[PDB]
């Protein structure tokens, strides 16, 4: 069994076009077949998250809630999560990445599928220093990782998507702290490195890969997401049509779900997806 | 005569759900879409403002805002417990207006242009009748419209009319002497079933006290209350916010070039905030003229 | 040996004034003429022998623009389409530019993106009988030709812009034929000489494969000023985030190995030309 | 009483939403009340604009055309013509410029009514490194100009609209070329301003000047238009409407241009001018 981790840090509740930005990485776990996830956020958000989108029951899901007391670290999701992970494999997404393109099913299905080791993904970006940087050989295999470099060894980012055998959690309690005294994701997956236990997958330029955390950049995947939403006819990142498509609710629930909001496009689209088949 | 001021942030019901943080709590690029509006009645030179939501807004206008004694305001807040029209603002706000003159803006309204001071400056100082904006638009069907004679006269006002007599739509910027509370009182539900601020604006009009100016092509009105009207009000500010380094609709900014608050009030508001508060410590520094 | 036809269709004084100025596939989408995109499509499917169909206002300023295409490895020719009176007209015109060898027809306001493009086009290129195009659900079918589907998922009929579309799957405006289209083509009668006509013939003999193009992809019109904005702002928002291009010709000629280091140092001397430099001295997975 | 000069260094060529680039600085000038305009440009491009526009009786313009052999710098404008001024106030609109605003038409037609000296429009920016900047004293009266200084004295860029009296052919005769080896017209606007003749007027930060010389610019410049045009349902810088309002021509005239664009957006709009009363 594989659980999910959504980490909101210290703004997933702001509207990436037409839906709270939480449900682009609730999607994607979905996407992945993971039902059981836990949303950490901060003491103020958390509740917030709980009253949106509650147990998950009404989407087939599991969710629970933790708090991130402070923000000291990405990789204080597997110390917060160690309880709700227990004996299973587990995925960390962060809560404002957006992910987009065809075959990102079969890509997060492989990913799934591997009982042991890390999988993470990297992405071809203009600006490498802001993120984790990962340096290949002339033989394409992943040889160094370096937490946002003044000089990046290359121009491929680790997207905010993690998959994670049961070393994890240990992995994460030996954590040496980094000198600002915060544990650090790229010292787990270099951890998985050293092992020879990390799966570095190429995310081609094919996939929009879109950060939602500045002004800027909120406002340009509001545009990428109504641009594609509004030629297809077909909404992005919907959990209901996910749920649906997983076969974790049927017919019969997603009308319930949709006749609430059958006053607005949501609530036509989802009671739309009942009478069409789409491939 | 003091005016007071009244920010209805109505609810928008199921209508924007699930992306419904509230509609006028959501940001306009680089600040909360209430920021406008708020922005606006201070321009006009209002420092008691109403600030009326639903119940389950209403605090979180609290939270953000508070009293507002950091911008040199006094905010107040009232519950609409209902969005049963526009007009029902006079009522829930009749103790809050008490004797006093008013001005009334929608939350979700955004304005833009050179001489936006002077227009609002002009209709506040008048000390009788009530002053309304008439913008040419697209779709006038989805707001009250006003039909002009041949001598440029304002002689009737329809709200969302099947057959607009023009294209001249009322913004959502309404000035009133001490006659609204009374007109709001009488008002009887309309066809739609709601108190409309276009009965107010019709009343005034028979005594022949509405004064209509025209807010020219040159000014900017935006709707920002669906989520495509969101999205586009977004690139407009980030493009001349990003153009000018400087920002639209600061309240901070706006209190400060008011004299509402001091260089060392500013700076103490800066402090946390060390882009925005980058922003407010340059104010400090630099003549804008 | 498949040969490649851009048919860059007149819009009217659809476009007008705009377009009064430059022709609609010669209008920018953000950083390159419209025409990258179709003519960057036909090389990715591993197209170099490419007829440009236009107006005769426009073909010469295409030829001005492109010219024989040999800097790009390419064999570029023009042809003048007089009338807009159908697609299947490229056929025609076409006739003998396509001679004896498998065909591609693409639209020159077509912008495609995605995951596996070069896969999917390489797939219904390698099939050396019948005929491959591609299904993409849309908001407004009733604007395209339109895809009928059985409960089993297989095309049993095709509609040009109907009133009432039988699905919400559009056939996009590429189209891969064997040597059969020039004499479907040739027997075609006025509906305009529809291509969706063409299109049914390989059908009714059980020669037509209609792929699905998934909702993963992008497939965007540009033939409105509002589309042609939201495909700008599209592209711009892709290639600012990663640091490369959508349908820059130079590189796909470069990574098809069509012109070698040597070639695009001389093409990126004159210019744009600090990206086609970074292709040379940076992997790219 | 004052002759335009569009300098076109093809850039004007590229659609702003609805419309070639050139409407916008043709509409400019046209606001300001100037029907005789030289388009200079390129040997390339000068026929591309003549193609475009024409001699423009359409509009009840007179437009004229010359060639710049070589760019060496925008205050050339003056010498290449030099005899289509003649003895006449001038207005040169240089770069890839758009103007919006409430009281543009007065704006313009104040700096137009003076018939000695100099007028120049000065607009706060974020990157005045750019463009030719203005420093003013204690009192905001300008004191220096200097063309894209590493160190800005002020946020305040003057702006690609400049008006000019008789003097400026005989200025731009004795300029020599700056340290890049143009001829400046910073250089024409310190000429004047030590003759104590250059008037500094001050473009609100309520106006919008946008520059569309960039992949970037050119795109938020279409996103602007659209979004004011869509909402208003009027149209920025349509020359034929400004011809109409100007009364350069009569409805007649309007209804042979609008009947061939009838089938779109544009014509049906200039069709709209002959009944409807904006004000
Ligand atoms: C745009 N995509 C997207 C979908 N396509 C995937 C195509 C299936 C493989 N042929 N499906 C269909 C879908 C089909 C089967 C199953 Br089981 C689940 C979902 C949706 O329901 N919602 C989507 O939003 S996505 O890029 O993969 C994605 C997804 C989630 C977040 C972010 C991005
Ligand atoms: C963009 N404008 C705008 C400003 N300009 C006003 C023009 C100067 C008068 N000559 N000022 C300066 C300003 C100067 C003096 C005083 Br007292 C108050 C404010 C700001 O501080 N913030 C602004 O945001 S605005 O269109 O009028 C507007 C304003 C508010 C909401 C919406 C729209
Ligand atoms: C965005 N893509 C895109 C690319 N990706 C394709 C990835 C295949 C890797 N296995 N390549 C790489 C590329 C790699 C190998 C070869 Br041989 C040719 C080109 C480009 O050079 N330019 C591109 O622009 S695209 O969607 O396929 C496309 C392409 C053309 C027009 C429109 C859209
Ligand atoms: C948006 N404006 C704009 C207009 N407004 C001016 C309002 C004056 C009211 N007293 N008029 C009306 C107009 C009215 C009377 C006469 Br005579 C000429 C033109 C237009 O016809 N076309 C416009 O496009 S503009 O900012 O000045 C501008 C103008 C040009 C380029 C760029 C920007
Ligand atoms: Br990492
Ligand atoms: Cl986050
Ligand atoms: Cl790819
Ligand atoms: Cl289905
Ligand atoms: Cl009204
Ligand atoms: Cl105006
Ligand atoms: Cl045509
Ligand atoms: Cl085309
Ligand atoms: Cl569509
Ligand atoms: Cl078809
Ligand atoms: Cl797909
Ligand atoms: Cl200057
Ligand atoms: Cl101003
Ligand atoms: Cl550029
Ligand atoms: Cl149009």
């Amino acid at each position: 069994k594989r659980k999910g981790i959504i980490l909101a840090g210290g703004k997933q509740l702001l509207p990436v076009y037409d839906k709270p930005m939480i449900y682009y990485p609730l999607s994607t776990l979905m996407l992945a077949g993971i039902r059981e996830i836990l949303i950490i956020s901060t003491p103020q958000d958390t509740p917030r998250f709980q009253q949106l989108l509650g147990d998950g029951s009404n989407w087939g899901l599991d969710l629970q809630y933790a708090v991130q007391p402070s923000p000291d670290g990405l990789a204080q999701a597997f110390l917060i999560g160690e309880s709700f992970i227990g004996n299973d494999l587990s995925a960390l997404v962060l809560g404002d990445n957006l992910y987009y393109g065809h075959d990102f099913h079969e890509l997060l299905g492989s990913a799934s599928q591997r009982q042991t080791g890390a999988s993470v993904f990297a992405y071809h970006v203009l600006d490498p220093e802001r993120y984790g940087v990962v340096e290949f050989d002339q033989g394409g295999k992943a040889i160094s990782l370096e937490e946002k470099p003044l000089e990046p060894k290359s121009n491929y980012a680790v997207t905010g998507l993690y998959f994670y055998d049961q070393q994890v959690v240990d992995i994460a309690r030996d954590l040496k702290p980094s000198p600002r005294g915060e544990l650090e994701i790229t010292d787990v997956n270099r951890a998985y490195l050293e092992r020879g236990q990390l799966s570095v997958e190429i995310m081609g330029r094919g996939y929009a890969w879109l950060d939602t955390g500045t002004h800027d950049s909120l406002l340009e995947a509001g545009q990428f997401i109504a641009t594609l939403e509004n030629r297809q006819g077909l909404k992005v990142a919907c959990p209901e049509e996910i749920a649906y498509r997983q076969k974790w609710i049927d017919a019969a629930q997603l009308e319930k779900l949709a006749a609430p909001l059958a006053k607005n496009g949501y609530g036509q689209y989802l009671k739309r997806l009942l009478t069409e088949t789409v491939y």
